[PDB]
């Protein structure tokens, strides 16, 4: 019913640092998405480490908690399967990292 | 150049303060570009250097820093053709998060 045509080649932005995942209070992993049947198919999706939050002395502190930051994110999907470029839009929840947060 | 039909007709999917409570807090502030798509966008930005105490106060020990993610945005292509699109890579920021220096 609204349709359009897309190039997916790709220009823009170096990197580095990032590390921020290691040395944040509220630290976490990347796990890898991978779905063929959607554009782009590879995604990092972050997942907290601890509950809580750490310490100066590095330890885990509980009365504080570790939680995703997320976004909503448009990502392609193959409509009719089995079409190699054809697509619809769906709209999605990603974890980018975490933050530290106080309860109340 | 690899090409690809898109409907935009979007279904499925699928107030959460954060940005208030955390150690890291931030604010959110506009980037509008109409030659854009999506045009308008909500990009994060850490209120302190430092971080929050457990005593509300700031501790400049410590470092509020940005969470960031790749995002692709569209920009017409060629200009004036109101169908077809190219790819944009663009850095937002989304939310804070605090961190020990060295
Ligand atoms: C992102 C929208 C879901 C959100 N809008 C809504 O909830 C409803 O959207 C109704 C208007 N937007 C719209 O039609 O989007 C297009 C005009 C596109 C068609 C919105 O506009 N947010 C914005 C304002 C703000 O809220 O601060 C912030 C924003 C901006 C762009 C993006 N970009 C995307 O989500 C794109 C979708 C996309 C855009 C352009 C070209 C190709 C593709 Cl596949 N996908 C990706 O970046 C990704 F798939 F690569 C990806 C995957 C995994 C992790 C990270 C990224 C995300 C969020």
């Amino acid at each position: 019913p609204r349709t359009v045509m897309v190039n997916l080649n790709i220009h823009n932005r170096p990197k580095r640092s990032s590390d921020y995942y290691n040395r944040s209070t509220s630290p976490w992993n990347l796990h890898r998405n991978e779905d063929p049947e959607r554009y782009p198919s590879v995604i990092w999706e972050a997942k907290c480490r601890h509950l809580g939050c750490i310490n100066a002395d590095g330890n885990v502190d509980y009365h504080m908690n570790s939680v995703p930051i997320q976004q909503e994110i448009l990502v392609l999907r193959r409509e009719p399967p089995h079409c190699p470029n054809s697509f619809r839009l769906e709209k999605i929840l990603v974890s980018v990292g975490c933050t530290c947060v106080t309860p109340i």
